[PDB]
C-alpha cells in the first residue's frame, strides 16, 4: 500500500538507469539498497521482454514483487537480499550466456520467478532442523522430503492466489500449469540432496553437449541454472564470499544452537565449538560449487570466468586459514577458556 | 605475629596456593613464617624493624600483571614449604636458609614488567636482578629497616654476599651456566661439607622458588600464563611503539602460547624440578605437578585454533 505507491510511481526503468555494470558478471547485486531492489526486478523482467511478451498487468506485477519480498523473514542469509542476488544473477546468466538459444521463453522466465520465490518464508534452518524439531512444515513434508523447498513453493502459490497477485491470471490453460509444473520442478532443485541425486545425469549432458530438442536436457539444465544461481555468492570477489560466509556461519551457529537445547548433538558445520571454517568453506566449494560451476562451462564457454572466480576464491581461503590460529592471547586478553 | 595454623590449617603443605590469600594478609603471613621457621629468635630480629622491612619490600614491588608483590609473596611462600617439607637444615646453615627466604622476599624488587633484553635495546649479563639486590640494599639503608643492623662484622657481609648470589641466581643464564654443575652435585651426592655444594644448592632452591606456581594445579598454571604473557606482550608493544623488532615471543601477533608454554614447561622448569627430586626425595609430588600440568597443557593447545566464529561475529580479520 504504502512501499505500493512508492514502487508503481517509480515505473518500469531501464538497466543502464540502475548501473551500467549491472548486466556484468563482475557486479555485486548486493551493493544495490534494499529500498531499490524491488524496482530492479521489474526492470529485469522488462530488459528481458517478459511483461511485453506475456502482457502481465504491470500494477499486478508490482504487488506480486512487494508480496514475495515481503515473503521473506531476516534470517542472516536467506533473507531477501538473497533471494534478490539469486535472482540477478539469473538475469545475468540469460543476457551473458543467452539463455534464448537453450530454453523456452517460458522456461526462462519461470527460472527468474522461481528465483525469486526459492527462499520464501525461509526461518534460517535446514531441512534436517525442521524434522529434529518437529515443526508444522515437517507435518505437512517431511514424508515427501525436501521439506523447505515444498514450503517455499506452497507460498509462491499462496501468493499467486493472493488477490491482485496473480501475475498468470491471463495466461492461457496451457501456460498457466506449464508455469506451476516448471516452478515447482525449478524450486525443488535448490535442494542439495536433488543436485547430488541428478549429478551423473549432469555430467552426462556436459560431456555429450545439450541437444535443445532433447525435454530431459530442458529439465537437467534448468536444475543446474538454479542451483548456480543458488550458490552464485562464490562466483564473485573476495568481500562478498567472505560476508557471505558470515551471514551462513551465523545462520548455521544458531542452529546448533537450537539442537544442543533440545538434546540433539548437530552436526559438525552447525556446531560453533567443533566447526572449522576454513575446512568447511574450503570442503564446500572444492565438491559443492566448483562442479556446479564446472559443468556450466563445458556446457556455456562464456561461464568459464564463473568458475575462475569460485576456484580463485577457494585458493583465497587457504591462503587466509592460517589467521584461525590464535597468536598471542584472544582478543579478551584471559585464558579461561582453556577450561572449556 | 598470627601462628601459622591460624593462617590455614594447610599452610605448610605443597598443595596450598599462596595467592588465594588476600593481598592484605601477606604482610602478615611474612612475619608468621620467619616465626615458624625461628629466625627471629634466632637472629634476636627487632620486630618493629622487621614489619618495617616487609612493608618496604612489598611497597618496592610496582604493579605489572606477574612481576608484583604477590608474585614475591607466592616465592617467598615457597621457599618456606621448602624449609618445612624437605628439611633444609641437613644441607644448609641457619643463616644460608635465611638469607634464601629474605632474597624470595627481595628478588624481583621494582620489576618493570621488561626483560633484560629491554634493557639491552651493565653488560655483564643479569642486569635486573643486579638492579633487584641494589633495591634491596637500598631498602636496608633505609632508616628503620636495616633487620641486620645488630649483626658482626662478618655476619652483615656473609648475610649481603648470600642475598647477591641468590638473587643472581634467578637469572635464567645464570641457571644454564651452572646447570652442569648441578647435575654433578646430584649424581654424586650432596657433601655437606663442600662450600660449593652449599652455594649450588642454594641457586637451584632459589629457581625453584621462582617458578614454584607450575608446581600447582591447573588452575594456577593457566593463571599465570595470562598474568606472563599479558606482561610479555605489552613489554612487545612498547618495543614496537619505540621503533625495535620484538622477540618472537614478545609480539602478541607471533607468538603462539601453546608452543611457548610447553618449550618452557619441559626445557626449562621440569629439569630444574627433576634436579630437586633428585637431591629430595620427598620433593618428588613437585616434579610429578609439574609433569602433569605440562601433560595438561599439550591437551588444551586445539583450543588455540578458532571455532565458529570469533569473540564477535565477524570475520573482519581475514580482510
Ligand atoms: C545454506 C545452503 C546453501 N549453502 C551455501 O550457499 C553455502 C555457501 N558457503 N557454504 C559453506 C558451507 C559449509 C555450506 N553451505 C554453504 C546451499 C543452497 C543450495 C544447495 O544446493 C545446491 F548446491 F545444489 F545449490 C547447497 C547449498
Ligand atoms: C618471567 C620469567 C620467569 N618465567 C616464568 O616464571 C614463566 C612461567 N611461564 N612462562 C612461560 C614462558 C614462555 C616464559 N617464562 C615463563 C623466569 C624466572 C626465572 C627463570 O630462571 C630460572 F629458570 F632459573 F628460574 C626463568 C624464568
Ligand atoms: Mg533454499
Ligand atoms: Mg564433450
Ligand atoms: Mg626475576
Ligand atoms: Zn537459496
Ligand atoms: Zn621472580
Amino acid at each position: 500500500d504504502d512501499e505500493y505507491t512508492k514502487l508503481l510511481h517509480d515505473g518500469i526503468q531501464p538497466v543502464a538507469a540502475i548501473d551500467s555494470n549491472f548486466a556484468s558478471f563482475t557486479y555485486t547485486p548486493r551493493s544495490l539498497p534494499e529500498d531499490d531492489t524491488s524496482m530492479a526486478i521489474l526492470s529485469m523482467l522488462q530488459d528481458m521482454n517478459f511483461i511485453n511478451n506475456y502482457k502481465i498487468d504491470c500494477p499486478t506485477l508490482a504487488r506480486f514483487c512487494l508480496m514475495v519480498k515481503k515473503g521473506y523473514r531476516d534470517p542472516p542469509y536467506h533473507n531477501w537480499m538473497h533471494a534478490f542476488s539469486v535472482s540477478h544473477f539469473c538475469y545475468l546468466l540469460y543476457k551473458n550466456l543467452e539463455l534464448t538459444n537453450y530454453l523456452e521463453d517460458i522456461e526462462i522466465f519461470a527460472l527468474f520467478i522461481s528465483c525469486m520465490c526459492h527462499d520464501l518464508d525461509h526461518r534460517g534452518t535446514n531441512n534436517s532442523f525442521q524434522v529434529a524439531s518437529k515443526s508444522v512444515l515437517a507435518a505437512l513434508y517431511s514424508s515427501e522430503g525436501s521439506v523447505m523447498e515444498r514450503h517455499h513453493f506452497a507460498q509462491a502459490i499462496a501468493i499467486l492466489n493472493t488477490h491482485g497477485c496473480n501475475i498468470f491470471d491471463h495466461f492461457s490453460r496451457k501456460d498457466y500449469q506449464r508455469m506451476l509444473d516448471l516452478m515447482r520442478d525449478i524450486i525443488l532443485a535448490t535442494d542439495l540432496a536433488h543436485h547430488l541425486r541428478i549429478f551423473k545425469d549432469l555430467q552426462k549432458m556436459a560431456e555429450v553437449g545439450y541437444d535443445r530438442n532433447n525435454k530431459q536436457h530442458h529439465r537437467l539444465l534448468l536444475c543446474l541454472l538454479m542451483t548456480s544461481c543458488d550458490l552464485s555468492d562464490q562466483t564473485k570477489g573476495w568481500k562478498t564470499t567472505r560476508k557471505i560466509a558470515e551471514l551462513i556461519y551465523k545462520e548455521f551457529f544458531s542452529q546448533g544452537d537450537l539442537e544442543k537445547a533440545m538434546g540433539n548433538r548437530p552436526m559438525e558445520m552447525m556446531d560453533r565449538e567443533k566447526a572449522y571454517i576454513p575446512e568447511l568453506q574450503i570442503s564446500f566449494m572444492e565438491h559443492i560449487a566448483m562442479p556446479i560451476y564446472k559443468l556450466l562451462q563445458d556446457l556455456f564457454p562464456k561461464a568459464a570466468e564463473l568458475y575462475e572466480r569460485v576456484a580463485s576464491n577457494r585458493e583465497h581461503w587457504t591462503k587466509v586459514s592460517h589467521k584461525f590460529t590464535i597468536r598471542g592471547l584472544p582478543s579478551n586478553n584471559s585464558l579461561d577458556f582453556l577450561d572449556e
